[PDB]
């Protein structure tokens, strides 16, 4: 039944010899220059690193004042890129161990500064991506030392001379080849500074021009940003115009190390971007998220930074293709952004009630897609609702809700309406109002979907009126009518009634009931599953005519039926196009019009009338 | 003001030496096993790949130097001592082998062994390695890797270290022919002892190795990579099968793609199209080189419009990055994501034409990503590639068939070189545009564009065919007058213009729209509202405008309404189920009661031409009018009146002037 090989079978003989391990330099050369790093411009980033680490170490050395910059220069003429720091700059052994050696990182025994970048000790060698031929001058500051030149073709060897005129710290030329002579344009090679190297700790200059670096605003102490600095940085992060209307600047160092900075824009998100955003960080470095999480797609509208040193980098710089601990920081973002926004709408309800305008779609979409019901929940903290035990206007929540439910009560009911006018006319709300409990009304088109996903809140089951409806013929059907039996039908006209409508309606009622729970309507149209119904329907429904026999419309359609069978009939159509539309159940509303149109004709039949007339004499002469 | 110190300030100086890069080989291994891949699970990627290249190359061997030994590659794991063993049956390595190539970082026995075959051979295809670093993979997960290995040669071997610079070499038997790799689990790695687990790496990276893989002595991969067959010895259940798999699915795919093509690149692929429409309530297209999983979500391949389609892309020489999980930047990657646009366009056109009944479905559930596609697009010879897979609805056609822009640039006449469309939110609306009925009479035809985005899309699109798209954009004479002068009134908020029209007979009024893009920020508003003074609802409503103004109140609004849901201006009539309901009530049930005045000459024949004043108690004239040779109507309410001729027409005597008294009831007295 098992097929197997593996088995403890070997055994050695003999004794042993010991090896070190060794390297194909030739070969690692051409993997740094062709297979380490996916996009061919990051070697600026590599050299910018390279030139602040350099300039950290002589700060560093300072203590124990000069400029501490560094200069970029394209030469589109030479098709040439040169970069020169003032730092630490280094000596002939430092020219050959560290540069001469893959691997290798002067910027490790550097043990006294989470300032330092260099890590691999390969990053150099990015250089040999864009050019042919490289040349380093470097001046190790020092009593002792001299200059030197370092220069290589980028296979197998290089050669280092003493050199005259070389300034502390380092150049170093790049004669691009002829793939990349993008690298020798200005616009590009400062697209890519700001790109990976916008928040690096010295001044860069490019051609003589100061490049407009800027503060890691995430790293920064929350109450040391004005309004107008994160104003600033979000049109920065965002690529935006206009300013943030919520900033979250989360700090944590507690599951993970976390510095952090989100923004819900003020504009209200385009609906084309919807169905068609937050930069990664490490060292003020970028680094990238393709195809990853960090926040959850349901808050995909907020903008912003996250940094987080328990992030490992690759020896490339993207990594973000996992799903470690990242679905950890994104489950911590998730609870932290859910806090926050229920903190906003506790200090300012009538903002937050925008915010809920422009982006609750988010939160419901959050609740239909995911799996998790206390995820689920916790996003639901976020809807708002109006109540029947609430003025008309104001806004509640699923918690306050809970938290007027009576010691016995074990639902939560709800009624999705158009308006707060239709909810509380409405002959399911009428039908409602003869129990004693709370209604959550329900305004927004998507809101019976997510509330059907959601289904649960709290350990209380979340139910429609429509449906609580239905449910109660399977139960005590205790309810008296609004009208006293004078006001009624007798029951032999009321069955007289409807043995007449369940004629004129055979295959589209399942079947026609009188009720005692309507008012002000002549009746209800009744489905067990209505919102299940309503959603099919955006693309029969067993449904139930419930009629109200205390109605002057139903008392009339009785008379009409005996008087003008016609007109009953055309009376009947309409009453139960009537109660489909305000069940949300009706397909195309355009060819009732017709039959509508007719009805009200026959229906509005001048009558005789009383004359006054005056006569005119005629003249005589 | 400019501020720069790179100046040639530089001199060689004396003689120079050479220097041979080097390698530090400790911080490398340390790099590989930490700081190359995404995920620790890479190992078992990593590994297989080996057993599948030494496997490949001993199936090489035995072409020319035959001999007889199954080729499998089996894992073992052992949740008690916690480790992960691999063993093939493969080519094996002797000591100098395995000293080479385990030993050394970067050197690939299977790179120089790919380096001196026929490029034809098969094993040029299906060699897997190329950069000597994967097997250093194994110390990402194991404080200690044990390997033995018999080579098929004329003694068995056993390298062993600990992945720190060091490693140890002896001679071993009972080794079987091939490569054993024995694992011992660091303490956060021990899920890789689990089977469950690694069953679950297995098939993520490494379902479609062309070799049986056994875990605890059953076989995983039964999945073959069809990609790779002749489109034709496929049949339609393997594609349903395979989709299902592929796009991690339960429908069919309601079209499938099998693209082979050696040009730009290797390529061997399928695309399917999900039978089942997407929504909000909410895999890709992956991609695989030499049958190996690199990105299950495929990103330069393909332009992001064609995200919906699901499937599989497979190339032998698109350029790797070391991590294998990522492809390096490339003019040969760019070329491939322009050829399969092409072919994928090419392949839904076809479509429209093998089933236009087909392609209509199709178009009305993925339509949304060809439009997207048009507008995020910077080529303008590509945009009117994809807008060829457009369907639109036009004013020279019926209602609900659908034609190409390519369709339309063919009817056009001779003489013309612009398109013509409307954007509309549907075709009520379009049929009765102002800005279209221009083009109905003298001009001729127009797209008629009722899609969501229809129409930033032809914004964005500009320009087709070297052609420009441009948006093209009863009751008597005064009986009629005095009703719309009173309807403005109680719709002083609701229409910014009431008209007469003839046409209309069954409807008594319809609405219609100036602006289209107006009309769809309203159900994202001017109307105008246009009455059939024929129709009887119209009358009834002249009549009721004085005699019961509040029913006519009601009629009117329901009238509005009504011409709104007929223009589909109005698709949620709930609002107005109420006021219908008592509108229906009240006319199934006045005040103002119907009073109607002649004025005569002796022989009692209606005389026109005398003035006329109607004035109450209080001495207020109330009206005044000229008679015309027919009676007048007036609705009045309780009080006392009096009816004064203030002129008689030339050749009659003023008459005396008339008091009347109208009461409670409805009824009226001459006093
Ligand atoms: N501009 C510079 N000035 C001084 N030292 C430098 C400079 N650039 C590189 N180095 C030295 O060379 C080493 C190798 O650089 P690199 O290959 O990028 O590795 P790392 O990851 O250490 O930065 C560094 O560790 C550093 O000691
Ligand atoms: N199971 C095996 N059987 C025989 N040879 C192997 C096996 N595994 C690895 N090798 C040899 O070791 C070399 C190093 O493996 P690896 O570091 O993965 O580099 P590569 O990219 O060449 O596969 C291979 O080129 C191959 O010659
Ligand atoms: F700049 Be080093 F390679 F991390
Ligand atoms: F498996 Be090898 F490093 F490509
Ligand atoms: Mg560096
Ligand atoms: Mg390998």
């Amino acid at each position: 039944t098992l097929h197997n090989i593996i088995t403890d079978t070997e055994n050695v003989q003999g004794s042993f010899s010991k090896h070190e391990f060794q390297a194909e330099t030739k070969k690692l050369l051409d993997i740094v220059a062709r297979s380490l790093y996916s996009e061919k411009e990051v070697f600026i980033r590599e050299l910018i690193s390279n030139g602040s680490d350099a300039l950290e170490k002589l700060r560093h050395r300072m203590i124990t004042t000069a400029p501490m910059e560094i200069h970029l220069q394209t030469d589109s003429v030479k098709g040439t890129f040169t970069i020169q720091d003032t730092g630490v700059g280094m000596n002939k052994e430092d020219l050959v161990s560290n540069l001469g050696t893959i691997a290798r990182s002067g910027s490790k025994a550097f043990l006294d500064s989470s300032s330092i970048i260099g890590q691999f000790g390969v990053g150099f060698y990015s250089a040999f991506m864009v050019a042919d031929k490289v040349e380093v001058y470097s001046q190790s500051a020092e009593a002792d030392a001299p200059g030197y030149k370092w220069s290589s073709d980028g296979s197998g060897v290089f050669e280092v001379a003493e050199a005259s005129g070389v300034r502390q710290g380092t150049k170093i030329v790049l004669h691009l080849k002829d793939d990349c002579k993008e690298f020798s344009s200005e616009d590009r090679v400062k697209e890519v500074v700001t790109k990976y190297s916008n928040f690096v700790s010295f001044p860069i200059f490019l051609n003589g021009r100061r490049l407009n670096t800027l503060q890691a605003l995430w790293m920064m102490e929350p109450k040391d940003i004005s309004e107008w600095q994160h104003e600033e940085f979000y049109r920065y992060v965002a690529q935006a115009y206009d300013k943030p209307r919520y900033t979250l600047h989360y700090r944590a160092d507690a599951p993970l190390n976390i510095r952090s900075i989100f923004y819900v824009p003020e504009m209200k998100p385009s609906m084309f971007d919807v169905s068609r955003s937050v930069a990664l960080y490490s060292r003020k470095i970028l680094i990238q998220t393709k195809a990853t999480d960090i926040l959850p797609k349901w808050l995909r509208f907020l903008r912003g930074v996250v940094d987080s040193e328990d992030i490992p980098l690759n020896l490339s710089a993207e990594l973000l293709q996992e799903s470690a601990l990242i679905r950890k920081l994104r489950d911590v973002l998730q609870q932290r952004v859910i806090r926050f926004l229920l903190d906003q709408s506790k200090k300012d309800p009538e903002k937050y009630a925008r915010f809920f305008e422009d982006y609750g779609l988010f939160m419901r979409e959050g609740i239909v897609t995911t799996g998790e019901q206390s995820v689920k929940e916790d996003i639901a903290k976020l809807l708002r609702f109006e109540s029947s035990a609430l003025p008309a206007g104001q806004q509640t929540s699923l918690m306050e809700y809970s938290s007027r439910m009576k010691a016995g009560t074990r639902n939560i009911y709800y009624l999705c309406a158009p308006n707060r006018h239709l909810a509380e006319h409405s002959p399911y709300f009428e039908a409602m109002k003869q129990k004693d409990m709370e209604v959550l009304f329900c305004f927004e088109q998507f809101d019976e979907l997510t509330l059907l996903h959601l289904r649960e809140f709290d350990r209380k089951k979340l139910i429609s009126a429509e449906t609580d409806i239905v449910v109660d013929h399977y139960k005590e059907e205790k309810f008296q009518d609004s009208k006293p039996a004078s006001e009624r039908l007798s029951s032999e006209q009321a069955e007289d009634l409807l043995a007449w409508m369940r004629n004129a309606l055979v295959q589209r009622v399942t079947n026609i009931k009188v009720t005692p729970r309507l008012d002000t309507h002549p009746a209800m149209i009744t489905v067990l599953e209505m919102g299940a119904a309503r959603h099919f329907l955006r693309t029969i429904l067993q449904p139930t005519l419930e009629i109200n026999t205390g109605h002057d419309l139903i008392k009339k359609l009785h008379a009409l039926k005996d008087s003008n069978p016609e007109l009953a009939q055309l009376l009947l159509e309409q009453i139960y196009d009537n109660a489909m539309i305000a069940a949300g159940l009706n397909e195309d509303p355009r060819p009732m019009i017709s039959r509508l149109n007719q009805l009200l004709t026959r229906a509005l039949e001048s009558g005789s009338s009383a004359h006054i007339v005056m006569v005119d004499a005629y003249k005589p002469t």
